[PDB]
């Protein structure tokens, strides 16, 4: 399923937002983080992350985990372009390859639970 | 709740029309825009629109409003796949996802008045 954030904000406002992020906070990467449609995990009110460009996928996940409040016993996965991410990857490599035209990196997250 | 335009125009004349418009006008999306069945709003002679690719839904709705002659206080809604489009959606995104087999995006519109 498509991004609920993309849908509810105009491209021009999204593009200007992402560019104002990387100008005011040049050390950061503008990230949109939304729940995988399928999963039993809670949606974030504030799905925009200004992520230190020195983070690995694994570190951003730890940061994301603090917000979703998922039981630490449960795994948390993240996705760009419909493919799960290895925690070893550098957020800043994921950003440059997979960034949207508006300048945001759109990510999905899921725990281990799914509906069907 | 089906398309009058589709009934009165041939499939391969439609497909050929959409690609002709697309080649003559590269930055414009081919839209068929028809009234919701039960709405009190006027059809629309005149239902093909060559929409600038960068228009939001709300900018397209401003264009349609002038043509349909709906009072300012009165709301105007557009639909595709049978669901209301948000004003912040991009016509390019809606086109990409929802375009017909024949290459037109088929939309419907209504004001707030309906027949019981
Ligand atoms: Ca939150
Ligand atoms: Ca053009
Ligand atoms: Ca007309
Ligand atoms: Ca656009």
């Amino acid at each position: 399923k498509d991004s609920k954030y993309k849908m509810s904000h105009t491209f021009e406002s999204r593009q200007s937002d992402a560019a104002k992020v990387r100008e005011r906070h040049p050390d950061r990467l503008p990230i949109i983080c939304e729940k995988v449609y399928n999963s039993d995990i809670g949606e974030l009110d504030r799905c925009k992350f200004l992520v230190p460009s020195d983070l690995t996928v694994g570190q951003f996940v730890s940061v994301l985990r603090k917000r979703v409040q998922l039981e630490a016993e449960s795994a948390l996965f993240v996705y760009t372009n419909d493919t799960v991410l290895p925690s070893s990857a550098q957020m800043a490599d994921i950003y440059s390859k997979y960034k949207d035209e508006d300048g945001f990196l759109y990510m999905k997250y899921s725990g281990e639970a799914t509906f069907g």
